């Protein structure tokens, strides 16, 4: 997103 | 917190 | 997997 | 512990 | 950064 | 490296 993410809904997804 | 945060004061200590 | 383990094939999937 | 290893038992914590 | 950081420009540099 | 390895030597580093 820069920055590395870690998007949390369990199963984390790391996204730039 | 959603995201992983990873919160640092060392020791880290990841919390959604 | 314990460790939290960022897999990577791009997007990256963190998983226990 | 080199690297940043995410201990999981949650809440996560980040060692070298 | 407190927390830990990770700037994305790849390789990513992880900074408090 | 896959995973995403976090190489620490601090400022981390990290690599597939």
């Amino acid at each position: 997103v820069a920055k590395l993410v870690f998007f949390a809904d369990a199963a984390i997804i790391g996204l730039m």
